[PDB]
């Protein structure tokens, strides 16, 4: 049993949880503002998240309409050094 991350959110909050009047914005800014309003800012999150504050929006990693709940983003589309989440979060 699988659910897209967008549907997981919309089942509780509507499409409007992320989209003004349920309609996407051209630049993703309204959506990013909504993610941060609920979840906090990148700068307030863990070591995978913090360094992306000022360079990415959430959706650059969490493709909410194409990823299921539980799926973890990986790093290779922007980093060519083979890094992993664990290499930043495990000591
Ligand atoms: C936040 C968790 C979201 C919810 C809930 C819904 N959508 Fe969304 N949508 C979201 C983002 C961050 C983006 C842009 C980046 C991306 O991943 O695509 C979108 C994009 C759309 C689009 C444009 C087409 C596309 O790029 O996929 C549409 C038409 C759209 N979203 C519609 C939509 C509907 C109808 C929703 C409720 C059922 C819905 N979205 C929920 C973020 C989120
Ligand atoms: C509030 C109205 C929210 C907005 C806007 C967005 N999210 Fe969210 N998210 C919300 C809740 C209440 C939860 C459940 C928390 C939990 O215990 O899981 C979530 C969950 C997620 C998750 C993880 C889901 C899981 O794997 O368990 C992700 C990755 C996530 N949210 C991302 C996300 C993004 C990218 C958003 C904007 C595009 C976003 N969320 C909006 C509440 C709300
Ligand atoms: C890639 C560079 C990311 C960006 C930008 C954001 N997220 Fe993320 N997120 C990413 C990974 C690889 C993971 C799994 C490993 C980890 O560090 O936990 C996550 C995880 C989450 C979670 C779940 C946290 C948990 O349950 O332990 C949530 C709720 C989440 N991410 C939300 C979120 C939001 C709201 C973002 C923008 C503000 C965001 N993420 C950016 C990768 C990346
Ligand atoms: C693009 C969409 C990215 C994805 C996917 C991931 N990262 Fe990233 N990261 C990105 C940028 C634009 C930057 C700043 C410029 C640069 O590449 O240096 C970063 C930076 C980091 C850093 C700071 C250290 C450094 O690389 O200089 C860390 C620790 C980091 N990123 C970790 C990381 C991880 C673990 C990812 C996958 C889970 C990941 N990034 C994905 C853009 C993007
Ligand atoms: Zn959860
Ligand atoms: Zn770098
Ligand atoms: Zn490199």
């Amino acid at each position: 049993a699988d659910q897209k991350l967008s549907d997981f959110h919309a089942e509780s909050g509507g499409c409007e949880s992320c989209h003004k009047d349920g309609t996407p914005s051209a630049d993703g800014a309204f959506e990013f503002a909504q993610c941060q309003s609920c979840h906090g800012k990148l700068s307030e999150m863990d070591a995978v998240h913090k360094p992306h504050d000022g360079n990415l929006v959430c959706a650059d990693c969490h493709a909410v309409h194409d990823m299921n709940v539980g799926q973890k983003p990986t790093c290779e589309s922007c980093h060519d050094d083979g890094r992993t989440s664990a290499s930043v979060l495990k000591k």
